């Protein structure tokens, strides 16, 4: 009398260049790249949450000192924009 | 190079489907319905059983027992 059906949309890993600009990146920045990168991928513009390792990253954090290059980060859809 | 590998990831949903005889196809429809009436966007969906694709056109009770689980992969949207 019921199937359990689960509604599944597939991670898109992105690999994301940062660029070597004197005024170093954000969090936020990155949470943009990776936002229009899915856009220009689904048609779909995410806002995004990023975390390391499950703990949540400060967007006004610069890059490099809280990630090493080639880290992995996860970004949680929040809404679609 | 300096890059970063992002994961971007969206939420699965549970969906429970009452059968009240109905095919794949129409599995998926009822999925797909419910994803919109959540979420806004409505999916093209293929459904698996433990991985293996289901055919559209095959009988739910020739595939699936009560209380199986399927995989409804998001393809594309509409
Ligand atoms: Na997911």
């Amino acid at each position: 009398h019921h199937i359990r059906v689960r509604v599944q949309v597939q991670d898109h890993l992105f690999l994301i260049p940062v660029p070597h600009s004197s005024d170093t990146h954000s969090v936020a920045w990155l949470a943009e790249q990776a936002a229009q990168r899915y856009y220009q991928t689904c048609g779909l513009l995410p806002r995004l949450t990023l975390r390391k390792e499950g703990a949540l990253l400060a967007p006004q954090d610069l890059i490099p000192d809280v990630l090493q290059s080639n880290d992995e980060v996860l970004a949680e859809v929040t809404s679609w924009d």
